[PDB]
């Protein structure tokens, strides 16, 4: 299911659409923000903002929650992440070096392949503590029903003083706009450079939203609190041993959506990771309930996409860290040129249903033999030819 | 329940409602199509956009899909028509003339009366075997949280190279825009003219969207199979011997929604058939939470509709083949003129829900007689008239 | 959980947010209707209307029903209030002075501190029979989806013949604008003078919609009808006994919402009732998933909102009778200036969430004592002072 | 809906039905708990058991949980009352005489007529702060989907050492069966003292379930926290200014269900308070989906109950303080022998739908003229007068 | 949430509870199946069957279904393993050495410390492909409303000619009950021998359950196939890095239940899997809502069980290989006498809720102090101490 604003008359009515890179860098110290622009066509039509994170070694994402819901998922390294789900107590904790020394809410490992869910207004922040660069590309959904202000993708910052991500491209932190006297009063702190430091006073635009940890983070990892406050809110997909579909002379797919990942039903949001080999074709389909946005992540693939006037709007080359914007609806089909392209697909519903256009119970495959025949001006015996030569489903081998 | 956008500022506010009739015929083959202009205010407010079908003897309606959720309703006729789920297996299956000839998805019969579902991104067919024309009557729901792209009703056709039904109200077929090297791989034919004929190449604009069947068409009739893959989809409401409301001196009500035909539920759509016998009346009534779209099928009614400043946007003779939009919440009665003045009425929602003004346990039969009385400075005897004098519920005899 | 539509591009991008008071009021027999403008920015950014009714004693509120579900809070006083849901039976009868007197749906107390939840299309009348003057604030929300027409937010009058509520902001009864032969036919009634009245014509604009019964209201009050046709549809919230949220040195908070109230689910709104005690604070917190609309009941307190850039959009002292909408996700905190200060605040979900920022499971409680350490620049010491100075929940005592 | 065990063969089998008194008192301190024998057909066709339970001014019942959902009605008296939702925080505090002295979960304020749910597991504790006795009547549903063991209706008290309630009729506290050093590292408690007291090991089995509390209670009373964990637990129907059912010569009726309770709808139970003035009569009706358990609370009234063979299996006059069970499906009709006969009818579900059989919309009055005229042998003339004679729903004047 | 049959009279009343050891070994050729006796009043109580298998390198158990649904803990190795989800199509496949070869359902990847769920009449395999042995611990819910058959837990095998699990403790495979001619048209195999086989009749009741596949099994591993037919059916709680409540100094839990697992929802199941360091107590709590049956995995501990008299139903050292049943209710505590104990507890609910007795949000904790004081005899220090001392939530430090 989803539930979502529509993008405003013709924004889905493309004369070409176009592959897109980041076209902004936000730097901090251990690490940096890459942002796609979400004014573009495609991203209008699809409703929803594209970013990409780097964290190097003890850098921290410090906190911070969002308007509308995310997906964020971990192209590479591993770590740490903490989502805070307001009032729930604290599951995690030590005794002083018996009195309790620090408590806190459940702290997270993340692996490559990870699908992380963000409800909105949910507080999140990421730490790497190993020496491959993480790298996560999050999806923010800003035509959710869950996001109820305009659709501006905003960072509501918990620390620090610096750029919103998104900011630049609309027509401090949280705390630093109260006064120094309600702080006081709501943390009970008499130090007053408490509450500046809190404020981000003792900081440049230029520290960012990513601070290095200097001799790393130490945090604890080996009724309601372990019921609904640990609610699973991340799947692997990327790096499973188990796809949901799977030829080894062809390729993979795996999702993560609401039979998967439960949350994911109320975020209206879902994911596939995919493989396809060398010359290995996946079909011609469409989404019947969801836009794509798909983020190349290996090697790169022909792509063409087709619109409801029969259009090819794209055709080319998908390479790496490049972007296309499937619209619900329209046709897609991709024939790897590399010896394994690997793209994850970020999807507008929490259960999208693929409908195959050629291959095992394809759409053509489920009509009657003379309805194909018919349809097409064939003779029997090349209709029989058009629903049966292809015994696969999705994928075809070279 | 229904999930749909709302209009635009102003769009429900009206100098005068117009009843409507079709604007364009495309011609095909066996039939045509005729459109009403999704850009009149009516249609603007309602979110809706509406079409009519006519089928002759072997005529197909070849294969499409819509971003938009639909319900079409048979006015006369009777077919056979294909839905395909995707992925759902074949369950209609042939011995070759043991080995399998052909197999396909479920092919359904229908009649005069037939109010079919067809969901988001569902492609159907339809087809006639007899000498009655069948003239079909499809309500478009464009405004519906379904379509996730921009409020144009698209057809993307599986078949054929011919005009889209309402690209002409906007500001070839789903596989004619792909390259013949990736359709030979993703259906496995090395014939290149199998190709050619796929994406209709060996065809003009004036073949249209309905081909006729020379001899007529041969096609199967008398787990997942048998459950969700063979769900419900079509509800016979207009020649049924079972209204829900009935008085044979005055009329009948029959409405297919969520509670009759489940998939209606997740379609936010439902439609309703009433006769209204001559000199009869409909009461005042409005609908709490649907638009009302009124198509007249047979002879003709006095209507009026009263907006939320008492005004009377619409007094007049609502004749058969025109439309009638009643916004949500709008006041509605009609006085049929005719022997019998037959009508379906589509709603945007699954469940409507109609608040009768006059009659019995209408809104003034179910307040106190001292707030009636108050109300409109009447004695508490005129008081007791209007919540006693008529007996009845909806329909009130001549 | 709600569903509504976004407002438009900018509307939630504020240089400064005002605290807004009525700007027109309706004069009637019997009590008055004042509006809050719904086109500034406050209420075009929380997609909202308000209004207040003052009712003397022995006025009615006629009835009327409206495009947009409405919770109305009793600010003050006492009576009675009927809901006509459609098609339910009777359930409250009297023999004459056995055959049947006068029948009619449920007639409700309501006494001060009740929450009243109008499903849209439900017909609404309210009466005070006592001294105290009955003040209700309605909040109508126009971006609810259960809207389906544009977003004015209008009042379909059963009686009448005035202005409606909110046209003179939009760039006669339901009844008057029926032709007198239809509403005798309707209503059976031969007396063309019954019809006269009914609609309206035998008074001014200025009887106004509401009017006073000389010698009071007499109405009756001490499968389907006792279950569905009963549903709870008030809950008391300001009067209540038992808040959700106590300590007797600092304030209270209690909630009405689909937890509560089950009706509210359907409807996507609640609403909150909180005390604050002199120089006690409300801490900096903010709402994960819907805009409040804060209504100062008594008293005065010193509020301060902060938006996604740490901006103070809002830093003043808000009093009584006046209207403060703190958008989704933006924080706020409030310090009474006065004895008790008292506010009603009516959210846009059917069961929303505080995320506090400061205290006892806050947002910085939850996160780990390194975390606040590292995003801060704080030694370890000064980073546990700021998770456990303040050892309370939502509320700080002076 | 409910969930429940069906009763052994032949249970609700009836030669005659005996309304049933008390058989035991368990005496306390500051009052005491009479229980009815669950082991009688009554009951074991029902499948469940009742007890009443009176708490003097200043009589603590002490904290217990129970295997079995309980309804509590307040026959009279007022007070306070916990329910221990498992890991909720407490959101009741007080400032030391800032620093933390107490808190603890929401504490109600209960009032006669109140109906309390108490779920599975959840732990109740009820004290009487006024003159007044309190009266209460508990409704333990043995039968319920929620008891997982076998259908002893047990009190796992967490404090005391004495009698658990329903033990005499079966073929210390929950801490006095651990051992000292397990409940000295549980609690930290150095002071083995603390723990005897725990244990209970101060006390005779005469200090029972009730205590009384010298000079009086003092207890805090004027996210998750203010949602789930604060959801609403009972609800008044005995004291309502607002009956479901109302005639004023007749009668009333008033319902706590699952649409006005939310809670209900897991425990699968629901109560009903009704009114019966002298000479009146609620006409033959039966519960198509539940047993209602009727105890008598003030007056008496003649009743009877007929079986599936039309037998008549109870004839008397049900006496306050009695209580008589009415089999699912089993017809039963009342008239009033006492200027108002009071009572509450527990029913085994969340939503109990009342089938009349005689009276408007009654089973007779929906059957067509013709069909009730061949099912009882009449007349056209006196078909309709069995349809038509008695205007009136549910109950009828003397 | 369960719906599961309650368990005969007085089955939940114990003298002592004991815990339980297999008492049957069923040999086979690559491994063997310990069956616990279902007969003996733990189990009776629970409604539960427990079994372990044990699969040496390349042993296979073949496919079975059953009545009742599983939970499948895997307490060592690593392996694969399929469900049979009827009429979902295959979506694993390979191209002949375009046509296709073999073709099946998703074969999955298990793990040490997966929790693996089989919905009733679902067919299961299970296969090791590792030097060590895997050892999978099994509960059958028997007493589960999926079970429409009486409480035998029965397998029903789609191969060999050996002894049902189970069969000894009431009062061929499936294929081998049909006569050859069924299977012959059945399968249209005209081989005789196929058919033989296909019975079992090639072997004795020693080869039993389990084969052992010579020289490995070679399998493929790297619409309605990517969204229901390809639902998750496991969940890592053994081995993960992320318990949901952790002590470094104390213990570690983890739980899969509806929340992490979607379809325990269905299952009316859940498990756990807790970790316990040297003299560290899991504090006195119990389940609300569900029975516990908890599997030794490594260590010992010393458990004490408490009834609802207060009896001390169990109290000594709970070793390795053994089980323990905690009914519903009653309340349990644990001090591990190992440097790590550690247990796999499975649940009668798919999200079963722990009332902590003592410790931070404990029971105790959430009463008000006057409670606790007046409870236990206590004066207001000493109550204070009871609610304070032991800062910690469900286990507590040496
Ligand atoms: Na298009
Ligand atoms: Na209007
Ligand atoms: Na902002
Ligand atoms: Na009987
Ligand atoms: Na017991």
């Amino acid at each position: 299911i989803s539930f979502r604003q529509q993008p405003e008359e013709n924004a889905c009515q493309f004369q070409r659409l176009n592959a897109q890179r980041p076209d902004n860098r936000i730097e901090s110290e251990g690490g940096y923000i890459e942002t796609w622009n979400p004014n573009n066509q495609e991203f209008e039509c699809a409703g929803v903002a594209l970013s990409r994170l780097v964290l190097r070694r003890n850098a921290l994402r410090r906190p911070f929650y969002s308007n509308a819901p995310q997906e964020i998922f971990i192209q590479q390294g591993r770590g740490y992440f903490g989502l805070i789900f307001p009032g729930c107590p604290s599951t995690y904790e030590e005794p002083a070096q018996q009195q309790q020394q620090d408590s806190h809410q459940k702290v997270h490992r993340f692996n490559e392949g990870d699908l992380i869910a963000v409800p909105t207004g949910v507080a999140f922040w990421l730490y790497n503590d190993h020496d491959t660069d993480v790298v996560a590309v999050s999806l923010t959904d800003t035509n959710n029903n869950d996001n109820q202000l305009d659709q501006f993708p905003r960072r509501f910052n918990l620390a620090g003083n610096h750029e919103q991500e998104f900011l630049r491209y609309q027509q401090g932190n949280i705390f630093s706009g109260f006064t120094p006297e309600f702080l006081a009063q709501a943390f009970q702190v008499d130090d007053r450079q408490i509450v500046q430091n809190l404020r981000g006073e003792n900081e440049s635009e230029e520290q960012g939203a990513i601070v290095t940890v200097r001799g790393g983070l130490r945090i604890l990892s080996p009724g309601i609190e372990e019921t609904i406050c640990t609610a699973t809110v991340k799947k692997n997909i990327g790096r499973n041993r188990s796809p949901d579909i799977y030829n080894p002379q062809a390729g993979s797919l795996k999702t993560a959506n609401e039979l998967n990942l439960l949350i994911l039903r109320w975020l209206g949001l879902s994911a596939e990771y995919g493989n396809l080999y060398r010359n290995a074709l996946f079909v011609p389909h469409y989404n019947t309930n969801a836009h794509s946005i798909i983020y190349a992540l290996r090697g790169r693939a022909h792509v063409q996409v087709v619109d409801s006037n029969g259009n090819r709007v794209y055709d080319e080359e998908l390479q790496e860290g490049h972007v296309l914007v499937v619209p619900q609806n329209f046709a897609v089909a991709g024939k790897s040129q590399s010896d394994n392209f690997e793209y994850v697909a970020f999807k507008t519903d929490s259960r999208p249903s693929i409908a195959n256009l050629a291959g095992e119970n394809s759409v053509i495959d489920n009509l009657p033999e003379e309805v194909v025949a018919n349809s097409y001006g064939l003779p029997r015996e090349q209709a029989r030819q058009l629903k049966n030569n292809n015994p696969f489903k999705f994928f075809v081998p070279p």
